[PDB]
């Protein structure tokens, strides 16, 4: 003990409430308990607690619309928080938070540690510089780790933990020899701004050789998608399936065989669904942005990267899987994530914290 886990208010059904929760109880649970609590600032009460079912937490508001006002009215109540507490150490889970957690240690005496654990791009998410506020930083991509060391940081200072997926004991398989490939996109649907759908049609729209794609997700730009498909001739390769609660269910009962897993964003958060992929043996071909993809694929082994905007490149990818130019072993790609496995990466984030300390 203890532990504070800090930052503004979120959805509550995020993948990032998801690593949260799950740290907190195997925390929890690794010595006699080792304590943790949570702190959230808020600007209303929107946020679903389903998620913290067993977490103890407390809240700050402030909705003042001035927010000089409505940051010195968090760092107050943070600071009467962390007297009534007396955390040893204190993660913060967004940037903001950062400055938080330094302003109301010197204001409320206390002494602590503060690490930063942002789950989003620094140079893509508003108030980057207040990440400076933390004495040390958990970075969960390489990009991250780059972009806080833009910012002066020392990299003795920034431990990069990744982030966690569950071990699975299934592997999707390629298509049989002389089946067409068959590509899977799993994401919500934006035809350009984050997601860039357009390239992942006039990638594959380029290619050589038979192929199906497979799409789960849907969003507003679902009807430009299709018409954009139509506009390409592609629209019969083209399988839609909505938004889906279970994708994994659906591609092991409804699509079986998997040649790529396929991701065009401008950037990402995390991508989440390309570790999901291939902890199911499946390659993955991203592109290489900000942040996260360059963590896990490992070109020619499970998967391969290309250089953002480069389509030609995507292309080239394509073919080459398609033609068994290049192959992709899909009973050893989950071992290729070694790290990012739940087991070994919370003991890379416990480590990362106490050798700080």
């Amino acid at each position: 003990m203890k532990i504070a886990f800090i930052g503004e208010a979120v959805s509550g059904f995020g993948g990032m409430e998801t690593v949260i929760s799950n740290v907190i109880h195997t925390f929890e649970n690794s010595s006699p308990k080792i304590n943790c609590e949570m702190f959230f600032f808020c600007r209303n009460d929107k946020m679903d607690k389903a998620w913290l079912k067993e977490i103890k937490y407390a809240q700050s508001f402030s909705n003042i619309k001035l927010s000089f006002l409505r940051r010195a009215k968090h760092v107050y109540n943070f600071s009467q928080w962390l007297k009534e507490t007396s955390p040893d150490i204190v993660i913060c889970i967004d940037v903001i938070s950062c400055l938080y957690a330094n302003k109301a240690r010197k204001k409320s005496g206390k002494h602590f540690t503060i690490f930063s654990w942002p789950h989003f791009s620094l140079d893509h998410k508003k108030h980057a510089e207040c990440i400076t506020y933390a004495d040390y930083h958990l970075a969960i991509s390489s990009g991250i780790k780059e972009q806080i060391m833009a910012r002066g940081i020392s990299a003795q200072d920034i431990s990069v933990v990744y982030n966690p997926v569950s071990i699975k004991t299934v592997i999707v398989p390629p298509p049989e020899r002389d089946k067409p490939a068959v590509f899977l996109y799993v994401g919500r649907l934006k035809f350009e701004g984050q997601k860039r759908v357009k390239d992942l049609f006039d990638g594959l729209a380029r290619t050589t050789g038979e192929w199906q794609l497979h799409i789960i997700g849907d969003g507003s730009d679902f009807e430009k998608c299709q018409a954009y498909s139509r506009e390409l001739g592609i629209e019969q390769r083209v399988i839609w399936y909505g938004w889906q609660s279970a994708p994994w269910q659906v591609v092991q009962q409804k699509i079986k065989n998997v040649t790529a897993l396929l991701l065009t964003s401008a950037f990402e958060g995390f991508p989440m669904t390309l570790l999901e992929a291939m902890s199911y043996g499946i390659p993955c071909i991203s592109s290489d942005c900000m942040s996260g993809p360059r963590d896990m694929i490992k070109p020619g082994l499970n998967g391969e990267l290309y250089t953002p905007g480069a389509i030609d490149d995507f292309v080239g990818h394509l073919n080459r899987v398609i033609s068994g130019e290049v192959k992709y072993q899909h009973d050893i790609i989950p071992g290729t994530i070694e790290r990012f496995y739940d087991v070994l990466y919370f003991k890379n984030f416990n480590n990362a914290i106490f050798s700080k300390l």
